[PDB]
């Protein structure tokens, strides 16, 4: 574990000492106070995460660069492309904090809980999206791979959206609707939502930069990334219940214990859920748990983590097209932790 | 005023005839509920509208494509092109909705007043957003100027998010903060939050679908539309105020009335200002008109009107570049009726 611990270690620190330059250039006529603001707006909004996606944006561009392009230029490209990810990310955390009323996130109070912000924050966050595309044009603009960037932050928007939509069909009379949580529903919401921008993004962005754009490249790619973010979701989904310290069941969460414990309930056991699930008491939390632990969800699951690592695995090795192994082996083994 | 009227209602009958299959193109798998969503969402926020910047988009067009170039295919372009503004256009609209509380647009309740919407509104905004750069994408990625496109698109959604933040500072407290109110910073949020995206965009696409992407020609056009963009800003100021059937003034606007009033108020003419500005009262707006009919307000206009009309006819004759001088002229005289 000692390199991966080390290179890690400065990998984040190159990365870390781009962010300042990124916030300098967007500020250097008629508006002065404009970019004072976006100034703040940056520097307390995007670099305090764990940065895992600009993280991955520039891990997936060394496994995949030709070594006679691993230039300093480059390198710092990769890495400036990283942050553009971790600013539409911002942007994605910041229109669900004011949607869904967060307080409190990255161990400090949301940005929109200022008293001169409050829904101001939907500009503030539409300040964060056009500091990216002006960003992705200062940096990337004479690259032949340009248009095909902006396509991808593009399609990206919308794959979220449609992914937010269907998820607020889950919460009908602030309740939730269990008709609708089924595995083809929480399967959907997963990928829209999270899987395209948090584990294809950053390496189909790594392959553009790479002057690879070849379709059949690019899909191949995004069918292991997103079982890859399915697994990484259902492993956020039994740490947030079974986890050793998540309000997922207070809040009525489309989660992959709530979707297998209604495959597996009695039309008794299908009562409880109904009487107990997004309800903020101990009591109706506890008694959705002993359900969880009466279905034998913790087993299955068990059985579930061991046996889809292996149909991964055997899926990675299965991949061509030049892509090397090596670099989904290492994201399947990170999110297995 | 007869063949003006005449081909200024089939143009308008020609666009909203493309609308339709604009909303099919982006509904013909994992989620067909979200496509139906986003049909239903366009229908209802987009082609309902005056429509004046997507009008303005093809009106450009014609006159400054070559004849030989007015193809039927190029002349469907040039109205896609148009609804993509228009759906920029509906993006800043939603957001602003939300922000400010508006209940009633367009003769309808704003979307977000919905029940099964509320703030969810921000959502639905994105894939507004994202329709317009799917549309964008599947109908001008061929062309070479579909960078400049897409970049065009992205500056000008900067320029409102910054006009925006400018505009937020003038109300601290929910009492007008009449320190602010100068022609330095109202000529700025005009310009940055209306301007730019009202009447560059539609003529700056137009000059890009035509092949002209000359730095200089840009630049002439942008400053005579420009000052254009805030004379219609001045006037839609005093009709708001002395118009034949608004509430600045009750609302604390920064309006050209506050502004110019504050520049010759006596210190006791300023006292009133700061007594009655702001103040949802029919006693204060009837003090705050009367002082303006004091300071002879609609005098000053009416000199500033005749005035302003001959600079800028003046600057418009003084334009080349092989601009057409009958695009700006019809321009001007459209924003004075």
């Amino acid at each position: 574990n000692l390199y991966f611990q080390s290179m890690s270690k400065d990998q984040s620190r190159e990365f870390m000492a781009v962010f300042p330059d990124i916030v300098r250039d967007l500020t250097e006529i008629d508006v002065p106070e404009a970019s004072k603001w976006l100034a703040k707006l940056l520097q307390y909004n995007v670099p305090n995460g764990k940065k895992n996606r600009g993280l991955a944006t520039i891990l997936a561009y060394k496994m995949l660069e030709k070594k006679e392009n691993l230039t300093p230029e480059n390198i710092l490209l990769a890495n400036v492309m990283g942050w553009c990810v971790e600013m539409f990310h911002t942007h994605q955390l910041l229109l669900n904090d004011i949607m869904e009323g967060t307080t409190m996130r990255r161990g400090v109070p949301c940005w929109h809980r200022r008293p001169d912000v409050g829904l101001n924050g939907i500009n503030d966050a539409a300040l964060i999206q056009s500091a990216m595309y002006t960003s992705l044009k200062r940096h990337f603009n004479s690259k032949p791979y340009y248009n095909y960037v902006l396509e991808t932050f593009n399609e990206m928007l919308m794959k979220c959206s449609m992914g937010h939509y269907v998820q607020k069909l889950m919460l009908k009379t602030d309740k939730p609707d269990l008709s609708l949580f089924t595995m083809e529903k929480y399967e959907a919401i997963t990928k829209y939502k999270t899987s395209y921008y948090t584990f294809q993004m950053p390496v189909s962005l790594a392959l553009l930069m790479t002057g690879v754009d070849d379709p059949e490249t690019h899909r191949q790619a995004k069918t292991i990334l997103l079982k890859m973010g399915e697994f990484f979701q259902i492993q956020d989904d039994f740490l947030d219940c079974f986890g050793d310290p998540g309000t997922d069941i207070q809040d009525g969460k489309c989660t992959w214990l709530a979707v297998v414990a209604l495959q597996r309930a009695t039309p008794a056991q299908k009562q409880i859920m109904e009487d107990n699930y997004g309800v903020n008491k101990p009591e109706a939390i506890a008694r959705i748990k002993d359900l969880y632990e009466e279905l034998q969800l913790p087993h299955t699951y068990s059985v579930f983590e061991e046996t889809t690592y292996d149909l991964l695995r055997t899926q990675i090795q299965q991949v061509t097209r030049g892509l090397p192994h090596e670099l989904f082996f290492k994201i399947l083994d990170n999110i297995f932790r």
